[PDB]
């Protein structure tokens, strides 16, 4: 036998967690949050979802425990009770497998607490260098890669926030056209939680980095044949959605046929996406607070918490 | 103007955070701790550890609410009130640079607590490889770096304590012999503090290492330049201690003259230590909670502390 900083649950264990959480979402609403190609329903939130948001909401009282003795220790004031430390929250995992749906739905959950909480949501790819700035590092083909966004400057927006800021700003990506948004802006006026979505985000390194400063974080995980299986079929999805639009930067890919698509759809699976999360992704499933596993139909029937 | 996630101090600022912290270390106890070269006197315990003690103390309960929270929503029965959640404090810096000192002033001060908590203290050589499994991986030459010790080893013995094991066993390194001691262990029965103190305590990783363990971490520096200095030295004054047992692995040290005790003593640390702190050690710095700076007089007039 052997001691281990995780704990394995089964949904049928982790749904019991739920206790009386009160489910505040409509399917209508979760509709709204729902991704091309996810299935989650309001079962999985119930089931899942509510459970995760109780252990946050227990945490988050807790950490500022923790913040408020560092401040008692320096002698420092207290803390506007109504403008307290933001509790700071990280989701990662592969392109397509769900991270981006899972980041919403966890913001609407914990934004209808009863105290009301002002939680924001930002992506990292907003924090991606633009096109023309990739073209000079030559990395127009590494796009999604940790050296593909400014970290630096991420690291700035959330010490900014964390640190107590009134405002922090953050670019705008336009997944329409694959770049950032000249002159765009996300202004986040310190909220009581902040989660932070992207790629990237669990990564370490020699220097302080986003990642040191979460107080929570989640990984979506997934089989990698099925991420991949998730990838070309939402690919061959988007030529009726997203690729249909005259303005998008991919338009061309609208008319590929389900064969030729698959094969584009592939390659760059091949190329870019496997790698990255074989590389650089995977490797930082150990520190998440929470591994949420899904099933080939999307499904998430196991979870991994770090007691320690 | 730019925020930090740190919050710099001048020994005059820092020891005003001491408060009423009671001073229980009589100088010639100071001396049990002292190591060849250290100049630490009871004014520095005063000055710099006590508010250190006292911060460290507020962080204990923190901490614990922080676990309990955890406890909670799993929905587990609460904790003996006196057989807690072990605190894990690392404690790391270069060789020479007088971290092995800094943790055990660091453990007197906390044992003597009102409450009086069992507190631990392990290093990490007793992880060391055996002289004869280094030899094997072909690692002689570099005892000290972060793949000359047992790491898996390591960190089953800090998971084990912290999971809140009755006990926990750890080899023991001899350091007259240059090696591992045959059949030695160090029983660490669940302690309510832990403090484990090694060159590479703060290594980061792609799987959970004991850095990830950690409640509270301090970094002992000091200029490069400085170090080497405290290192040639106290080399050349172990002819008269260490090296003059004729039992030492290093006995012929001894004989050595000034000036060739230099010259060896000089290329170990150009050719081990000062890599191995280059390399290894200096990049683990951003992440400690605590940077003890010391001038060239071993004297810490400077401290770097996490707040974030
Ligand atoms: C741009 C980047 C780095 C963005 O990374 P993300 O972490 O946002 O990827 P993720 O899979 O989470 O996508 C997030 C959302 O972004 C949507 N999206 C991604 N690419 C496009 C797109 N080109 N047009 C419209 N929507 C897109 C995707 O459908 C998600 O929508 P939902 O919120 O409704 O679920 C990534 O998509 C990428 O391009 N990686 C490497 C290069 C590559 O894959 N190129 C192929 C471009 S055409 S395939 C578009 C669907 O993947
Ligand atoms: C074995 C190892 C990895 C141990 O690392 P540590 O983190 O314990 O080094 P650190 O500088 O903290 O030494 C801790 C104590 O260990 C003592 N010590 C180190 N080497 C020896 C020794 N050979 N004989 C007796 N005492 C020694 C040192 O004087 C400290 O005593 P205090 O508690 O009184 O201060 C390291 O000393 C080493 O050998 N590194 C690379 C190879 C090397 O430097 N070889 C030269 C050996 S002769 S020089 C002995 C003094 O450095």
């Amino acid at each position: 036998s052997e001691p281990s900083p995780y704990v394995e649950f089964d949904r049928r264990q982790w749904r019991a967690l739920r206790m009386s959480t009160p489910l505040a979402l409509t399917e209508e609403e979760l509709v709204g949050l729902r991704g091309l190609g996810e299935q989650i329903d309001l079962l999985e939130v119930e089931e899942v979802y509510l459970p995760l948001a109780r252990l946050i909401h227990l945490q988050v009282a807790a950490r500022q425990r923790l913040f408020a003795a560092t401040a008692e220790f320096l002698g420092e004031p207290q803390q506007n009770p109504d403008r307290p430390v933001p509790f700071i929250i990280g989701v990662a995992g592969s392109v397509a497998v769900g991270k981006s749906t899972t980041a919403r739905v966890l913001q609407a959950l914990l934004a209808r607490w009863d105290h009301h909480p002002r939680v924001d949501l930002v992506t990292t790819d907003g924090f991606l260098y633009p096109n023309a700035e990739l073209q000079r590092r030559n990395l127009m083909h590494r796009k999604g890669f940790p050296e593909s966004y400014n970290r630096r400057a991420l690291m700035r927006f959330v010490t900014s926030v964390k640190s107590g800021s009134d405002y922090a700003c953050a670019p705008v990506y336009s997944h329409l056209h694959y770049d950032i948004i000249p002159g765009a802006e996300q202004v986040v006026r310190h909220p009581d939680i902040l989660i932070l979505e992207g790629l990237n985000v669990l990564q370490t390194g020699p220097t302080l980095m986003v990642s040191d400063l979460f107080d929570f974080s989640l990984y979506v995980d997934a089989r990698i044949e099925d991420i991949e299986q998730w990838y070309v079929s939402r690919f061959l999805a988007m030529r009726t959605t997203a690729f249909a639009d005259p303005e998008s930067h991919f338009h061309h890919y609208a008319a590929f046929s389900d064969s030729q698509a698959v094969v584009a759809a592939r390659e760059i699976w091949r190329t870019i996406n496997r790698p990255n999360l074989v590389e650089n992704i995977l490797p930082t499933r150990p520190r998440a607070t929470l591994v949420l596993r899904k099933d080939a139909d999307h499904s998430i029937n196991r979870l991994r918490l770090r007691k320690l």
